DNA sequence: AACGAAAACGGCCACCACG
DNA sequence: CGTGGTGGCCGTTTTCGTT
């Protein structure tokens, strides 16, 4: 179980993210899916008696908002060298849907070769929303998605990698493939409220948190 | 950050603009866009020291506003050469939103030669609404402008520069790609208003200033 | 500054208009548009001590409303030779948004070889409305008057000369454009009311004035 | 008796107003 | 800012008139 570094978090989620199955973070801009998964690039990295992977972390971008001095604020938050966080992170930005699965199959090779713990796709749905704007090209996005989903639990069956995708809400196919849904909402300030919204194994429910400097971390009013 | 010239909306932005980044100012006509974007073509090319970013600056113009003889008048205002300013300061007026976007190819180019600290689109927005005027063309210029985002935010990452677009409110895919929302009303004579209406790391809050020929500069009562 | 010849309107704008720049007056039928032209395209003959600027008038007509015996009016209001006011007036009636625009490629040569101060355009925005009546071709009735509108200021920008539109109120474009916009109303009888409605230097303000067989005069109750 | 044109009705889309 | 309602425009079908 990656430790999402919000202990509120960890409690909602039974101690972190189950490694091996995509958890999936729907919820409007500016909830903090990217602050998250800034942090958790760093967590994962962490001992595992610490709630890490004790692996590298692979950010995938598509919305430009990737921050090494976030990662570096997260590393010396929990005592981690900034220099080798970067160094175990492996960054690339997709340019179009067909380049961010493109990107899959140099993953797919890199990661056999390292450790890693976490594969974070930072607005996963937005590059099949600006590629495949128009109407009857609806179908040919889907399936290029239903491909990309299918080779994200194809990885994290073969590496036993934790699999974070973000999606903004302004599809029904992640529903059965995602294991853990969870809707983020803002709270004004920088404070964030989360909720589970399907779980199997997790009970729908609801967790107060906070966007930090250093951290994604508790809510301390 | 690159000085905006006026004390109090530097004191709003905790300095100036952050460079590497995109920052939004939406407001009415006649608020001051383009005032501002004349006074930054010049500040930027301030030395650092004095809140510029010692790069050159470029202007892509949409709406025939482009005035040399203001940028003139900023530099004289600094005590900057006025030809030197001219010099450093590269002039396209787009036609169209497709010539819009493949002005960037030009740029893309031209932006590794020499450094740039700004780029500035004037009525950013303006020819996504006289060219595409039909509701069914709606999908084909927000798909277009979202790849101009998405290369004005790689444009950004890769030349370190700031990227500033002005948009007429007589699009919400923009909320997640500008870093910060500034909002711009009229205060009657020539004294404007102007508000952040979203950031996650500077307050909402509000700072007057004014238009003077020399500059955009502080309100002066 | 060339003199409205109504003191009341020279007060409201100083001392007349400035020469090379466009200055708008929008206001409904009747309230005096043309007349204003007919005695402004005498009065720029006036020397510039009497607020003239010693230059040649061009008027273009739109509307047929072009009376040479107004001009005469006007000259001997001020004792002007009428027989010289219009020897120094050069007339030519638009029949269309195409024709109305390539007058102007005859008016930039003329305009090289004799000293020129005041282009006079009555019913400017009228062609654009007869001419270009459906809706789908209202972009390129705007276009057109957006390539008019620049070389309008072109040549002020060349030739030093005040440039004068008139539009009936039964373009957003313009206000940038434009420097001085003057609201025209009328007051029961032959007097009108004149107001300021935007000017980076005049007061927002108004004026009453009147028309008067000699002249565009002051109101005398 | 057949074909073409005109008029009327219905449906869909867009814009404006209200919550 | 989003949703609902109303109005306007366009397209299709039916009926009538003319060849």
């Amino acid at each position: 179980q990656i430790t999402t570094g919000s202990k509120e978090l960890d409690k909602l989620l039974q101690g972190g993210i189950e490694t091996g199955s995509i958890t999936e973070m729907f919820g409007e801009f500016r909830t903090g899916k990217t602050q998250i998964c800034h942090t958790l690039a760093v967590t994962c990295q962490l001992p595992i008696d610490r709630g890490g992977g004790e692996g590298k972390a692979m950010y995938i971008d598509t919305e430009g908002t990737f921050r090494p001095e976030r990662l570096l604020a997260v590393a010396e938050r929990y005592g981690l060298s900034g220099s080798d966080v970067l160094d175990n992170v492996a960054y690339a930005r997709a340019f179009n849907t067909d380049h961010q699965t493109q990107l899959l199959y140099q993953a797919s090779a890199m990661m056999v070769e390292s450790r890693y713990a976490l594969l974070i796709v930072d607005s996963a749905t937005a590059l099949y929303r600006t590629d495949y704007s128009g109407r009857g090209e609806l179908s040919a996005r889907q399936m290029h998605l239903a491909r990309f989903l299918r080779m994200l639990l194809r990885l994290a069956d073969e590496f036993g990698v934790a699999v974070v995708i973000t999606n903004q809400v302004v599809g029904n196919i992640i529903a059965h493939a995602s294991t853990t849904r969870l809707y983020l909402r803002k709270g004004r300030g920088e404070t964030r409220i989360c909720k589970i919204y399907d779980s199997p194994c997790l009970p729908e429910a609801e967790a107060m948190f906070a966007i930090n400097a250093d951290g994604v971390g508790d809510a301390k009013d």
